């Protein structure tokens, strides 16, 4: 025998050490975010829609084939991306379905809690209820195990149609300097979370052992008071869930502190689980004075010990306490070259073995393989760090046939693993929410 790799190491120490926890969920409901994207060529589609080449220009809505033309033109000049909202309902329900008829394009279950209820439904002894905007197409791509109230299917699906071009990519004077997108959609069902009611209505009926909640970030640039009516609907209906069934919230794509400001006082004290990522956490800490407020954007990969900090600062300020009447007990913390689980100690079990599954499924679902393969990645975390920047913490180094490391602080453990990054992916638009999904599988609530 020859030396292996260290990413072949850390994948043998993961399959030894990854196994289901003692006691098993049957039934998750998840909510409420849901669509179809559909990836297309932008040059191939505006062709196929009978355009010739304009002039590249910025629209701020489109509400015509010519603004998103002009605006598709502008963005494929700067190889940048962007995305808009589509006006026109009807002219847009035409160009999507151009879109998703276009020979060769691809179709992609969307939408934060969708991509959950995918991922869990992937195991046949879990039982999945899944609530959101889904229509006949969305329904059709959604597993077969996936089950959808008949209150929440609809007539039309909420297409997003992400229109891509290559790095030297051509159409009359465009030439696009690098390789980007352009997403456009005319999506108010999951700007709205409309299917917010549907979703509480069915879970009394189907008994979930886990409730997963996720779209509130998509509100983003609704009414402040359309936004206040649903958090209030969302942490009414959580108080009549029966207690000791565990919420997670999974928190995306935010940029405005007061939705978020909002979502912490209000949301957090609600629910029992907490899933996000280096952006929403730095997030997080620059609203409420944070350990490292201060930063203002992480510097290449994020510091272990920074990210702490700020993951038991959470923990503390907003997490289970005496005196609060907070829920929340577990942050599953995920980004591109490593993850942490966080938890308030005594509340969860196999949180080895979840964190190291979650890693995992980074490793396959980018790469498109049921197991790892171990051609396609790459260990790309720090070979050393400290466990806390601001306190006194201690100084790991990485053992590729020890990769899941653990350390305490103040009764709250963490839970740490580097990510085995596929080199070559497919699409990885999505893997947090599968990340989140395979950590919530393989955790046991106490």
């Amino acid at each position: 025998k020859l030396a292996l790799s260290p990413e072949s190491r850390l994948a043998a120490a993961w399959d030894a050490l990854i196994a289901q926890p003692a006691r098993r969920w049957r039934r998750v409901a998840v909510g409420v975010n849901a669509c179809v994207d559909v990836v297309i060529s932008g040059v191939k589609l505006l062709q196929a829609l009978g355009l010739s080449p304009g002039s590249g220009k910025d629209h701020a809505i489109l509400h015509s084939r010519s603004d998103l033309e002009e605006a598709f033109l502008y963005f494929m000049g700067k190889g940048a991306a962007a995305e808009r909202f589509f006006s026109d309902k009807e002219t847009f329900h035409d160009i999507a379905q151009a879109a998703s008829e276009f020979p060769g394009a691809q179709h992609y279950v969307g939408g934060n809690a969708a991509l959950i209820g995918q991922r869990f439904a992937a195991n046949t002894d879990l039982k999945v209820l899944l609530c959101g905007p889904i229509g006949p197409k969305l329904h059709e791509l959604l597993d077969d195990n996936v089950f959808v109230p008949p209150e929440s299917l609809q007539e039309e699906d909420e297409f997003h149609l992400i229109l891509e071009y290559l790095a030297g990519e051509e159409w009359g004077p465009f030439k696009a300097p690098h390789a980007n997108r352009f997403i456009f959609s005319h999506d108010l069902s999951n700007g709205a979370m409309n299917m917010l009611e549907v979703f509480v209505s069915s879970l009394e009926e189907f008994q979930p052992d886990l409730v997963v909640l996720s779209g509130l970030h998509m509100m983003e640039g609704q009414s402040k008071e359309l936004q206040r009516k649903r958090l209030l609907e969302v942490v009414t209906a959580i108080s009549d869930i029966p207690t000791g069934i565990p919420v997670h919230l999974e928190l995306a794509s935010m940029t405005n502190r007061e939705l978020m400001s909002s979502i912490v006082h209000q949301v957090f004290p609600a629910v029992a689980s907490l899933g996000l990522n280096e952006q929403e956490l730095l997030f997080l800490s620059q609203s409420a004075s944070g350990p490292h407020s201060s930063l203002s954007s992480w510097d290449g990969v994020p510091d272990v010990g920074m990210v702490s900090d700020i993951l038991f600062w959470i923990l503390k300020e907003h997490g289970r306490s005496e005196n609060r009447s907070s829920d929340l007990t577990r942050i599953h913390f995920h980004t591109l070259v490593y993850h942490i689980l966080a938890t308030v100690d005594g509340h969860w079990a196999n949180q080895l073995a979840a964190v190291a599954a979650g890693a995992r499924v980074a490793g396959t679902q980018a790469c498109a393989t049921e197991t790892i393969d171990t051609n396609r990645v790459s260990l790309r975390a720090p070979q050393e760090f400290t466990t806390s920047h601001l306190e006194s913490g201690s100084r790991i180094v990485l053992n590729p046939d020890k990769p899941v490391v653990e350390w305490h602080r103040e009764g709250i453990t963490f839970h740490f693993t580097p990510v085995l990054v596929c080199k070559d992916p497919v699409r990885t638009v999505g893997l947090g929410d599968a990340i989140s999904a395979e950590g919530l599988f393989y955790s046991e609530a106490r």
